[PDB]
DNA sequence: ATGTGACTTATAGTCCGTGTGATTATAGTCAACAT
DNA sequence: ATGTTGACTATAATCACACGGACTATAAGTCACAT
């Protein structure tokens, strides 16, 4: 697997939780598949930017906040 | 098309020129086709995080540094 | 345009495919531009004996056997 | 300089002589410059196929006969 | 609720080639004077 | 006759790039069945 990919996924999971969402609800909100999301969170998926963008919409988080977070997460 | 993509697209080119690289050099070190590097910069193609990671390694730049410039380009007017 | 040129350009391609090479290998091995190899085959282009020699070295072929295949191509109907 | 380019030039000179032609006449017959011809024969020019072709027409020699000769000259 | 697996279908990514403006090196062509 | 030296100017040859079609790998999106 990839280092970045795991932290993207970790971040996605982090934010979903800090907000109190279920996967079911992140899937609904972003108009994507729930198993799709589960896959990403166990990090069994290699998103495209577009997909990442949809997940950010679903999380209701701007690109900037996401990347600010991803950076922090990246530095152990 | 996509907001984030053209930003990612823009930043890949910006860095590449800042480092005096050519598409040929880049696609070189990213072990992607020079067609793909062109494709990305040209028509903001929808790359995968893994591919983006390869390009970062190609640009001889870190995850962090890239995303910090990404944030800057998004914030601009 | 020129009789001999399209014969030369035909034979460069023939050999290139016979040896299972691609254009951009040959462009490397011949120590000429990517687009020049294309341009020679694609249209014809008016190359120099020195450049022709480089290509022959690149096709991994001798002056002699090149010209022998050149003669054969000229002689065709 | 180049081996091939030398043998080419030598051949051009050879054929010119076996036909009893002067350079002046070889240049008239192919409409090129006499100093141009001179230059090739003293191996100071790297001609293009197009030019080579004009010289063959000026020598009144077919492409095939030229290369047949060029091959033989190439083999010592 | 979340996590599998496995199975299509869209598309990301590859591979080989075409065609092009802009710049640099050099062949094409023609002087003057040689011998 | 041929040789040589500068020249000017056409174009060979370079360099960075765009663009397309066809093919291969894989992400996108949806089932069934776990827990």
């Amino acid at each position: 697997e990839s280092f970045l990919l795991s932290k993207v996924s970790f971040v996605i999971k982090k934010i979903r939780l800090e907000k109190g969402m279920t996967q079911e609800d992140l899937a609904y909100k972003s108009n994507l598949d729930r198993t799709y999301i589960s896959g990403i969170e166990r990090n069994s998926r290699n998103l495209t930017i577009k997909s990442l963008e949809l997940i950010m919409k679903g999380l209701e988080v701007s690109d900037v906040v996401f990347f600010e977070m991803l950076i922090k997460e990246i530095l152990k």
